[PDB]
């Protein structure tokens, strides 16, 4: 093993990802897994191809990520949102939209079926919605335009017509909260800052694709963007972005999280405080501020962004964004403590079987890899692989158990043109050797095989490292899934 981590290291939980990017994302929580959809950052580029600042001109997909245990991700793709323009090419869901920023998520029983949800804003001009049958889809345009449009009831006076965030109560009723922006275009008042009036609540019909009554205006005060919505101990707690400009009091402070509090979903809602600083203040910098709250297996959690992976690759972020997660706490008050935003992140909550199969793109930690659709037969919707993998090149998981009993061998669906290796290291990427796989040549890169081999010494709870060699470049092999064996 030769390459480093970029940004999430090896026994830190944040970013969740550095193989690449993710901002402003939202939390599913479903059947024991957590799902983080986000916009889709990537970088652009001047004509001689260096870096030049996030415009947000390739925020056309949807990024998808998952896990049972808060270390392990697994890369379930992008999904081509967006398919007007030049979208997607050809492939774009949503034929009317441009652009599909800022996702929510929501997932609600119709008929004794789980049905899902994902809202996202055409930029700053309208909401839309695709549907689904599972978490990761595949994902149908039931409308055929957007959901809520500044004609919607109640959505005029709103500045930027974005950020959704939908919230589906206890009894069923979906709500869905939007808007931002500050009215005065280049020079507000002091006034306008203060109470932009931007903030939006809709009442969803029963179907989840439509609405019902008019909007209410959430009267957040220093408005700017980041809608979100829950739910703790019976209070509805509605969390924002608070604004950059005019002059902010101290409990108002600038690009900070801002939340309120209301006994109902659309409110009266009271300003309470603010729990989450700017991304800048603990990573450097600044930039734009998106979270979302949610509880996963009995915790409560923010999940935000920063822009912790390009600033390690540029030397400055550039505005392109990265998914953290932090623990979120509740006073007995019903207050909420401020984040402590870092790279340590979330301790890993709950071990990993290494005898299912597991994704190779379900990992903790890499260096350096990329993942993509996967031409292997079989897999998961949307199947991922591990692909751009050089000699010196390696992925791992988090503590995956293996019993008292321990592995036998080692399987591996690789596809590959001139072959390579696999090592299966324990604990450190230059650990103990418990096998490698011989890669063969199966005829090349969209061509697969499963190999098996052999694995000694594969005993109790440990990081399992998965290194790459070979002599040949560039890519050495295409890695879809592995399991091992009992002993
Ligand atoms: O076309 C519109 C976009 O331009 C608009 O982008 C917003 C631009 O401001 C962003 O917030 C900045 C974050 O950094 C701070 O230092 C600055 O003071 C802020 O202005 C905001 O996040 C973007 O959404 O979005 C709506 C489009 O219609
Ligand atoms: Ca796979
Ligand atoms: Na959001
Ligand atoms: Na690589």
């Amino acid at each position: 093993a030769t390459s480093t981590t970029i940004a999430k290291h090896i026994g830190n939980s944040n970013p969740l990802i550095d193989h690449h990017l993710g901002a402003d994302p939202v939390a599913l929580t479903y059947n024991g897994r957590v799902y983080i959809y986000m916009s889709s950052d990537d970088y652009e580029y001047n004509s001689n191809g260096t870096i030049k600042d996030n415009s947000f001109a390739n925020l056309n997909r949807v990024f998808v990520i998952s896990s049972a245990d808060m270390v392990n991700w697994t890369d379930h793709g992008a999904i081509p949102v967006a398919g007007a323009n030049g979208a997607n090419g050809g492939r774009g869901i949503a034929k009317w939209a441009g652009a599909s920023w800022a996702p929510s998520i929501a997932v609600k029983k119709i008929n004794g079926k789980d049905k899902f949800f994902l809202y996202f804003a055409n930029s700053g001009g309208g909401i839309g919605v695709l549907t689904a049958d599972s978490p990761i889809g595949p994902w149908t345009d039931p409308i055929g335009k957007p959901l809520v449009t500044p004609s919607t009831p109640g959505m005029s006076g709103v500045v930027w017509l974005f950020d959704p965030a939908v919230f589906v109560d206890d009894d069923g009723t979906g709500y869905l909260y939007a808007g931002g922006g500050v009215p005065g275009v280049s020079n507000p008042t002091q006034g306008q800052w203060a109470n932009p009036k931007t903030a939006r609540v809709i009442k969803l019909g029963p179907d989840m694709t439509s609405v019902v009554g008019s909007a209410s205006t959430i009267d957040a005060p220093f408005m700017f963007e980041d809608s979100g919505l829950h739910k703790y101990n019976g209070t509805y707690y509605y969390s924002y972005c608070i604004n950059f400009g005019g002059t902010h009091p101290a409990d108002k402070p600038p690009g900070e999280i801002g939340y309120m509090t209301s006994s109902s979903p659309m409110g009266p809602f009271t300003y309470r405080g603010h729990f989450l600083k700017n991304p800048g203040a603990f990573f450097g910098g600044g930039g734009n501020n998106h979270h979302a709250v949610f509880n996963f297996k009995n915790e409560w959690y923010v999940v935000y962004h920063a822009q912790t992976v390009s600033s390690a690759l540029f030397g400055a972020g550039k505005g392109y964004r990265s998914p953290h997660i932090n623990k979120l706490v509740h006073n007995a008050d019903g207050s909420i403590q401020e984040v402590a935003a870092n790279y340590a992140g979330v301790t890993q909550i709950s071990n990993l079987n290494p005898y299912n199969r597991v994704e190779a793109e379900t990992f903790a930690w890499n260096g350096r890899i990329l993942t993509e659709k996967s031409t292997a037969p079989g897999g998961p919707v949307n199947n991922q692989h591990v692909t751009s993998i050089q000699n010196g090149d390696w992925i791992a998981v988090g503590n995956a158990d293996f019993g008292a009993g321990g592995a036998r061998s080692f399987k591996a669906n690789v596809a590959s043109t001139l072959g390579g290796k696999i090592e299966v290291r324990l604990d450190s990427a230059d650990g103990k050797l418990v096998g490698t796989l011989n890669v063969p040549s199966t005829g090349g890169a969209q061509t697969w095989r499963e190999i098996e081999t052999a694995v000694s010494g594969a005993t109790g709870v440990h990081k399992v490292f998965f290194v790459f060699t070979g002599t040949g470049t560039g890519n050495l092999f295409n890695f879809d899934y592995w399991q091992f064996t009992q002993r």
